[PDB]
């Protein structure tokens, strides 16, 4: 297994990947299916922003990936970004998640970020624990705010501090 | 004092206290001041989404506002709208905040929005009384995922649940 950077030719994976977990899941609270242009723009994009796009990779076939974005819109949340990591449901139980998000922190630091944000469905205790385990703590329960499968969701917020440096002058 | 729905009129008064919101204040997490021709394009699109734009006025003069809009951007969320409630600096301890957000929850039942979301600097106890006594109740306390004036800054969020019906259909 490697994780590398993602290329304009891993977006057909990523579209793969992304339409499972907006179908099959509740991991992203999002409800149609894209296509592959669409994921080449949303590269685009966070290539734009300097922004990282990772994927996981064993025998040459992607089996996860991760990038994140900005969490608001607003000037005062620019050092706070909000992750997204995907397995392919063929790979996971096998610590994918872990390594790309480890990898994600990595790259935020280089961007001088400050903060990172876990959007996790509060019933969701192995990702809560997976994030524990990297020293994410929970700082948000926020029951039916979110909706899918004709079921109310409810939205655990975590973050990790990415350092102990003052903000930038006022 | 009255309440109502603001024009494309109030829009001047509207910019006046959104930048004095900005520039004088933690109660929003933008840096700088826009103009008249920007708060019209803001107004023109929540028409266009037919949320609400809500003035508070006396003698004539804006003396605040309030909308809302969509919390976060993805599909999952599109019941719960996050408020922005501001008073002009000459008109606040008259209880205007309050009143302009009672009606405000109002608009959003007619919306059918499930929860409305408030996001209040962590340290703003005033702010933090007044929504409890309309029935919030904080959920999110998330430190340093803000900035302004030099500081990092600590986010409160609070959440109104609006209604006890079902979710939408699958």
């Amino acid at each position: 297994m490697t994780i590398r950077f993602a290329d304009k030719a891993d977006c057909a994976a990523i579209t793969e990947i992304y339409n499972h977990a907006v179908l099959h899941t509740a991991a992203i609270w999002n409800d149609r299916t894209v296509d592959t242009d669409n994921r080449l723009a949303w590269y685009e994009a966070r290539q734009l922003l300097g922004y990282p796009v990772l994927v996981s990779e064993e025998n040459g076939v992607v089996t996860g990936y991760a990038s994140f974005g900005d969490w608001r819109s607003f000037d005062g949340f620019r050092y706070t970004v909000e992750h997204s990591v995907y397995v392919h449901p063929a790979h996971q139980g096998k610590g994918l998640g872990r390594k790309l998000l480890s990898r994600l922190i990595d790259e935020a630091r280089r961007c001088g970020k400050h903060v990172m944000v876990a959007g996790i469905e509060s019933q969701n205790a192995a990702s809560i624990r997976l994030h524990h385990s990297l020293g994410f703590t929970v700082t948000a329960q926020m029951p039916q705010v979110g909706v899918k499968f004709g079921r109310w969701l409810d939205l655990t917020f975590m973050q990790l501090q990415l350092d102990e440096h003052a903000a930038p002058d006022a």
